[PDB]
DNA sequence: TGTATGTATGTATGTATGCATACATACATACATACA
């Protein structure tokens, strides 16, 4: 299959999956995400220590960026969030 | 006290395999811990 046919098949069962969300009552929506959250927590309880370090690398790294790409009305949002919540908990 | 840094948990998105099923990845949310 071509880099062109491939993108087109995968184009349509992007198109298929958007329908099938869209159709979803809400019902539907959070038993979905409840069999994802059990997915993930089943993988991560058998993960072995370097997985888990390599996960956890990655983690910290996807959340250096994400700072960095943030806007000053969102850093400040954030900076507010944290303080009220040490306030919080010192109090 | 307040912000930088780390991570436990959750999910939007894409797709390999049998349009749906059933994962799998990347990355966010939300708090927690380390540190100035």
């Amino acid at each position: 299959e071509t880099s062109e046919e491939r993108a087109a098949r995968l184009a349509k069962m992007s198109a298929y999956a958007a329908q099938r969300l869209a159709n979803e009552s809400p019902e539907q929506r959070a038993t979905r995400l409840k069999r994802m959250s059990e997915y993930a927590a089943k993988r991560l309880s058998s993960e072995t220590r370097e997985q888990r370090a390599i996960r956890l690398a990655r983690m910290s790294a996807y959340a250096a960026r994400r700072l960095a790409n943030e806007t000053p009305a969102q850093r400040q949002a954030r900076l507010l969030r944290m303080s009220a919540y040490a306030a919080k908990r010192q109090a």
